[PDB]
Order: structure tokens, then C-alpha cells, then sequence
């Protein structure tokens, strides 16, 4: 229930977003940013966070994307992307 943020990232002409993602519909997991590489495109936006859920990219919805579908969508979204993201507050409870 964290607010959604719409975040611009501009890729290098010879490069990508400068993140890793995990997750995907095949495991009922959202697409999440698992790494932001220092000084690369997403890091230069200063607007993304480790653990942000990527909900969509340039009008392409990723809330129910498989991992491979998310990867393709982000890779093909063009040189400038508007990402809709929502931070996931992870709570770990000992039980």
C-alpha cells in the first residue's frame, strides 16, 4: 500500500537500465529490483530503490508478467523509460 511513483530512466545508446530484476508471475512473485549498479542509468535517476516493485514500463503492464516477459518488455521499451514502481516494505517475522 506504498504510493506509486513514476520514474524516468534514460539508457545509454549502448547499454541498459543498470539494474537486475527478480520475480515474476510463474511464481506469483512481483517483478522487483534486486540490484542498482552504481553510476549507471537507474542509479543516475536517483529515484529507484532496491526492493521497488516494477509495475509497468512505457504503458506495458508487468504486474502479471513472467520473468522473461518482464525482461523483454524492459529491454524493448526504448531508450527512455517511464517506470511505474512501488516500494515493497518487507517485514520478516520470526515464527
Amino acid at each position: 500500500s506504498m504510493p506509486v511513483r513514476r520514474v524516468r530512466v534514460v539508457k545509454q545508446e549502448a547499454g541498459g537500465l543498470g539494474i537486475s530484476i527478480k520475480g515474476g508471475r510463474e511464481n506469483r512473485m512481483p517483478i522487483l529490483i534486486s540490484k542498482i549498479f552504481p553510476g549507471l542509468a537507474a542509479d543516475q535517476s536517483r529515484a529507484l530503490r532496491l526492493g521497488d516493485a516494477i509495475l509497468s514500463v512505457n504503458g506495458t503492464d508487468l504486474r502479471q508478467a513472467t520473468h522473461d516477459q518482464a525482461v523483454q518488455a524492459l529491454k524493448r521499451a526504448g531508450k527512455e523509460v517511464l517506470l511505474e514502481v512501488k516500494f515493497i516494505r518487507e517485514v520478516n517475522t520470526v515464527v
